């Protein structure tokens, strides 16, 4: 689990949405597992603007943060799960790294901000929805 707080905007990953978060939608992309939803109270994380392709990213199944090198934001296929059929899914960057099922949410950080959070994972590779080109975050 986790979420971004950018201004009045929460950022999630879409198959982890509440039926509240659908309620305050701004945008949603199934194809990118992403969902952001209006707050009501500011928010103090800060998006980067970047092509960093080295951060350090939270694993919640570790209680550890780790640097990574991952790859750049492309469409890539996702096997099948509870939620989702097997597709590909666009805006993913691949690290060698641990992720399990709960580390969805973790976030990914360079030294400009947050890049993305965990989205895929299993078979010693850990997977990111980027956030760099989602401009429209930041007013
Ligand atoms: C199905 N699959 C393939 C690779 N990874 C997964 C699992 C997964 C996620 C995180 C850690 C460990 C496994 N995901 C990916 C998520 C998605 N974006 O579609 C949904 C889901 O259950
Ligand atoms: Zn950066």
């Amino acid at each position: 689990s986790g979420a971004i707080y950018v201004g009045n905007y929460r950022v999630v990953n879409r198959h982890l949405a509440t039926h509240n978060d659908w309620a305050n939608l701004v945008w949603e992309d199934s194809s990118r597992d992403l969902l952001v939803s209006s707050t009501t109270a500011q928010g103090c994380d800060t998006i980067a603007r970047c092509d960093c392709q080295t951060g350090v990213y939270y694993c919640s199944s570790r209680r550890k943060h780790y640097p990574v090198s991952f790859s750049k934001p492309s469409l890539i296929f996702v096997e099948a799960s509870e939620y989702y059929p097997a597709r590909y899914q666009s805006h993913l960057m691949l690290a060698v790294g641990h992720s399990e099922p709960g580390d969805c949410g973790g976030i990914l950080r360079c030294q400009h901000g947050v890049v993305g959070i965990v989205s895929t994972g299993g078979n010693g590779l850990v997977g990111f929805a980027d956030v760099r080109d989602l401009l429209w975050l930041d007013e």
